[PDB]
């Protein structure tokens, strides 16, 4: 029993976390094999940050002007590439503790583990989502720039974004391991605009069923609705769209606990309409969309 | 900028987890130096657990009845004592990734990340806080047994917990690392069930404080009161009460903000009474009493591992 916000073991990502500092600008790298990607940004001064020319700033840098640094050992830079928004100096070293990786791109809904660091030391690990308007809400202080986003699944390290900024709203923007952010932010301190943020349907849906499955029915009621008549509804709330999509992938879920998707549409429905009057749901006072149906599926057990 | 429920980096801990069975009996053990530590009720088959003699049913086994596993690499056992409700199983060979480490028994209220794992095998990591009922909100399935609790400070791990069992109302019960139960609980299958729980009054303090550092100020007043006047508001919502001490404790956030503690007590008393009135802090409708003044400081400040 118990449903608590889990991130994944820290582990396989600390022992890739090292220090980059480029004259007086430090912030967090990650080391892979022999190459360490950390945000581009580290070869700005506090002038270039409102327009900067990376390209400009970047062919009046030596691989000297680099100091990659490993916990105690000083990593000696052999050669300095840029891809979009990462920095990628390549190293002497490969990192001897370099997990089974690949990078990937993912969806807003999506949840990550981030491993919170300061000066290549890690201090924090906490779970994560994709909001829809590409944001997330982290905790991130000065000189967490280049921590990173990732899932573990089968000693397989999943790296989904490297932490750039932090917008005026107080929520964070970042990029994929490959330098492409995510939303339509630049890493430029003009002023840009936090998209409008919804609610992730389909993860408190699968949320639902978790409380099912916890032995919970008393948000069910004896209603369905048609896919479109529950989106005019959930719109209304600030709630994402629910797509056939969504639908299939919760297929899984409805089956263990033969509660129809749209029926337990039709509980949230009610759900918007009443609030809790007093009752929680997996101990919490409103709805959860920060846990995805693979999330569930996991940490919650095949018994109900 | 922002606040989470933020355990420790879960890799210090990570080198020190393996599978411990016993028969048909299988849970996680904590392997350090030469010695691996878990639940003593892997030696009770599912009939034994009724009543067990621990005394009895561990001097019917030797060494060759304990399969301790490190991933793929088999350890063989060489010497078995127990402590109190912890199985302390001698291994030939020294855990060559043992971090710096004590044991030690936090009191409730104060907060430790979990390592929950299957077979020997981390799966997840999440912070949770001894109640005041000693028992504690985990997420575990069958399998997650010897599963440890923990805090990093510097460089050196603090074991706090080991998971023993779940109880009837579906949280968790456990023993410290020298295998004293926190609470009044026995490793037995019986009839054993949590008392009545009472809100970390010091650390919902902590949080609104962590809630003003973060922007959020409409819950504060002008208005003040005496230790003694809110006492008597806790005490009617089952919120523990608030000591002299608590008060020093919140002494840095208070100042860091300029609200002295019984200011932030007056806000938390209307709170208490009057509702949020549809509002939420940092992101909660509930009053969140699961993060302390130290983890508010830590992570508002920025320390590291
Ligand atoms: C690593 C800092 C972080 O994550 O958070 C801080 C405070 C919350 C922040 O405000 N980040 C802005 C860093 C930044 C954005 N664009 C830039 C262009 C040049 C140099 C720097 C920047």
């Amino acid at each position: 029993s118990g449903f608590r916000k889990m991130a994944f073991p820290s582990g396989k990502v600390e022992g890739c976390m090292v220090q980059v500092t480029c004259g007086t600008t430090t912030l967090n790298g990650l080391w892979l094999d022999d190459v360490v990607y950390c945000p581009r940004h580290v070869i700005c001064t506090s002038e270039d940050m409102l327009n900067p020319n990376y390209e400009d700033l970047l062919i009046r840098k030596s691989n000297h002007n680099f100091l990659v640094q490993a916990g105690n050992v000083q990593l000696r830079v052999i050669g300095h590439s840029m891809q979009n928004c990462v920095l990628k100096l390549k190293v002497d070293t490969a990192n001897p503790k370099t997990p089974k990786y690949k990078f990937v791109r993912i969806q807003p809904g999506q949840t990550f583990s981030v491993l919170a660091c300061y000066n290549g030391s890690p201090s924090g690990v906490y779970q994560c989502a994709m909001r829809p308007n590409f944001t997330i809400k982290g905790s991130f202080l000065n000189g967490s720039c280049g921590s990173v986003g990732f899932n573990i699944d089968y000693d397989c390290v999943s790296f989904c974004y490297m932490h750039h900024m932090e917008l005026p709203t107080g929520v964070h923007a970042g990029t994929d391991l490959e330098g492409n952010f995510y939303g339509p932010f630049v890493d430029r301190q003009t002023a840009q605009a936090a998209g409008t943020d919804t609610t992730i349907t389909v993860n408190v849906l699968a949320w639902l069923y978790a409380a099912v499955i916890n032995g919970d029915r008393w948000f069910l009621n004896r209603f369905t609705t048609t896919l479109n008549d529950f989106n005019l509804v959930a719109m209304k709330y600030n709630y994402e769209p629910l797509t056939q999509d969504h639908v299939d992938i919760l297929g899984p879920l409805s089956a263990q606990t033969g509660i129809a998707v749209l029926d337990m549409c039709a509980s949230l429905k009610e759900l918007l309409q009443n609030g809790m009057n007093g009752r929680t749901i997996l101990g919490s006072a409103l709805l959860e969309d920060e846990f995805t149906p693979f999330d569930v599926v996991r940490q919650c057990s095949g018994v109900t």
